[PDB]
């Protein structure tokens, strides 16, 4: 076992109502960037889901192993930003600033005090991890009880974005997308390319499809508004304003007020319930950026 060798291990995009929970447990999904951590000495070390060592980038946690300093751990989970709701959101972790608050929520446990955990399976490496949490400040969220659909039901209603069923005997496996994490989200997501912003910073996003002849407009969508959400949305799009409007069509009137156009280089995820005749989102809403997904590889889902 080596820290410095890890992958987080990957779930499969699948639908968790049907699953039991006599074999599979059921979490939440938290909307935040994948960390794996480890604590030494009181000391804390990260690592991204790209394997970079990414500790400097949070200050925030170096904290997390004061109340652990007698324990040498690795654990699994994910660096969040709660929104006034008290739930993760992804658009202001992307967007956090020098004083937004950042915790680490842990959910796996791969290594504790001398004991390599990967081969464990699942439900006793939740065990060890809920008791390292009891005694200490690490923030180990509850599985949520009940069959998948059960599960499912009660993260609709905290207004969390999904679940991640895990089978209850299964291995770590890092680095490797795996058919025993099976990830449950519940709304509809479509990748879409922006090609211009409106102001309230920057109210709205103006959507679209890539296609021949230009990005196939897809609607407005409103950011939300973290009022910091958009001096660093405003910060991406900055270098690619452009007096040419990427869209295939002359954006109509009302779409087009007030807006500055960018070359349609950034691809965003949005929330939707469905798709209009016309090609337009219905209820959409901002999920983030996705820095290293490409235009060329967005397709109407
Ligand atoms: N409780 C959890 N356990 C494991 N992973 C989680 C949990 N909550 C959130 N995640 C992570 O959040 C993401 C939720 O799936 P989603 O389809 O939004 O991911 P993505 O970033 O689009 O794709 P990828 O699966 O490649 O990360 C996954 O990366 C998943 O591993």
């Amino acid at each position: 076992f080596e820290f410095d060798n890890l992958a987080p291990m990957l779930a499969t995009h699948g639908t968790v109502a049907g699953l039991k929970a006599s074999q599979w447990a059921f979490e939440g999904m938290w909307d935040g960037y994948r960390l794996l951590v480890e604590a030494d000495h009181g000391a804390v070390r990260l690592r991204s889901r790209s394997g970079r060592d990414v500790t400097a980038e949070y200050p925030q946690l170096r904290a997390l192993a004061e109340d652990l300093a007698d324990h040498h751990v690795v654990l699994d989970g994910e660096a969040v930003v709660l929104d006034s709701s008290g739930v993760p959101s992804f658009s202001q972790m992307q967007n956090r600033g020098r004083d937004t608050r950042v915790e680490f929520w842990a959910f796996d446990l791969l290594y504790l005090d001398g004991r390599a955990l990967l081969g464990t399976r699942y439900q006793d490496r939740r065990k060890l991890l809920e008791t390292l949490a009891n005694a200490t400040s690490l923030t180990v969220p509850e599985l949520l009880p009940g069959d998948g659909a059960q599960a499912f039901a009660c993260s609709r209603k905290h207004g969390w974005e999904g679940v991640i069923a895990k089978r209850r005997d299964s291995r770590y496996q890092p680095g490797r997308r795996c058919a025993s994490w099976v990830k449950d989200k519940h709304w509809n997501t479509q990748e879409v390319v922006i090609g211009g912003w409106r102001a309230g910073g920057v109210g709205s996003l103006l959507m679209g499809i890539p296609g021949p002849g230009g990005l196939q407009f897809a609607g407005r969508v409103g950011t939300g508004l973290s009022e910091r959400e958009l001096a660093n949305l405003k910060e991406m799009l900055a270098p690619l304003h452009t007096d040419e409007s990427p869209f295939d069509v002359p954006l109509p009137a009302r779409d087009a007020k007030g807006i500055t156009y960018v070359k349609p280089a950034l691809v965003a995820e949005v929330r939707y319930s469905e798709w209009t005749p016309e090609g337009r989102l219905r209820q959409s809403s901002w999920r983030g950026l996705r820095p290293d997904k490409k235009p060329s590889e967005v397709v109407r889902e």
